[PDB]
């Protein structure tokens, strides 16, 4: 788990306090919080069934403390209200964004470039069987739409040629597997551009990394989810409570940053139907009183920790 010591330090859990871990994952951070101070109450949320079941298991060892919840950031306000949690309650809220170890290390879920699997990439697992997969997306969207997703969400300078390769490839055989898609991405580049470039095979610099990241953000609606989750975090924090967020990508970091600065960002309800249908989101992009005390910004890894005290 990322920056566990710093997370627990920034949260500073004390006796009698109440916490929300919005990204329970494998439970790494929640367990570290409990080891620091066990006389707490902690709501453990995740959109992934696999993570939620680990939170339920943990609640069997810590029945006084843990309340496990299955849901998206966008569902968290409803979940908390139905659980009786009032606004202004939490001493701390944690958001460790992105993928869990379970999502990355289970080839069948289709998140990673190491091992081949179905091009699934849905964080919700089997919860929403009609939720579009990454395979659905690359097989259905026209060339301009795919290029826009890669450019906007992946910040992929080569979005057009990669999109062109995807559309050419799918006309031969549908794109259904992660390594199949990675090979298609690499195929967009002439040999002289990539020959003997071992970095383009390395874990975090793989030639298909940005493409996979763009598809993950789109498939899981991560930018709108994040903004909604941050607003919910602020509403349910009490004054003096701490928000701690870990970002790993330029767009989500910019969203957290602007949120903590009190800068307004795009609400979908303010976009015309045409805009919501035909354009990619500008959340986190360059040209899209005091509520916080900003108490930490630290980096390791793409990791960036931002912590703030609600005023
Ligand atoms: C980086 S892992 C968190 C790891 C965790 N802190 C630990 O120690 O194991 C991110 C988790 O947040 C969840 N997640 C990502 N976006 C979400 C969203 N919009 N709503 C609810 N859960 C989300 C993922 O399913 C994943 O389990």
């Amino acid at each position: 788990p990322v920056m566990v010591d710093e997370v627990v330090h920034c949260l500073s859990p004390q006796k009698g306090q109440i916490f929300l871990d919005m990204t329970f994952g494998s439970g790494g951070h929640t367990k570290a919080i409990l080891q620091k101070e066990s006389d707490i109450v902690l709501y453990a949320l995740d959109r992934d069934p696999t993570a939620y079941a680990l939170a339920e298991h943990l609640s069997e060892l810590y029945p006084k403390q843990i309340r496990a919840m299955l849901g998206q950031f966008s569902q968290a306000e409803a979940l908390l209200m139905k659980a009786g949690v009032q606004p202004g309650t939490f001493d701390g809220v944690l958001m460790d964004l992105g993928c869990s170890s379970m999502q990355l290390d289970t080839p069948e879920r289709g998140f990673s470039l190491r091992k081949d699997g179905p091009l699934d990439m849905r964080m919700d697992g089997g919860r929403y069987p009609d939720m579009p997969t990454a395979a659905d997306v690359v097989n259905a969207l026209d060339q301009q739409a795919l290029a826009s997703i890669l450019r906007t969400y992946g910040e992929e300078k080569h979005a057009k040629k990669i999109a062109s390769a995807i559309v050419q490839a799918r006309s031969i055989y549908p794109i259904t597997r992660t390594q199949q898609l990675a090979s298609i991405v690499a195929g967009a580049f002439p040999p002289s551009a990539i020959y003997t470039r071992k970095d383009l095979l390395q874990r975090s610099t793989h030639i298909a990394t940005k493409t996979f990241q763009a598809l993950r953000i789109f498939v899981n609606n991560e930018l709108n989810e994040l903004y909604t989750g941050l607003k919910t975090a602020q509403k349910f924090l009490r004054p003096g409570g701490r928000l701690v967020a870990l970002s790993f990508h330029s767009l989500e970091d910019r969203i957290v940053k602007r949120f903590l600065l009190g800068i307004s960002m795009t609400e979908r309800f303010n976009l015309s139907v045409r805009q919501q249908v035909m354009k990619t989101s500008q959340l986190g992009s360059d040209h899209e009183p005091l509520m916080w005390e900003l108490i930490h910004k630290k980096v390791l890894r793409s990791a960036k920790l931002r912590a703030a005290i609600k005023l």
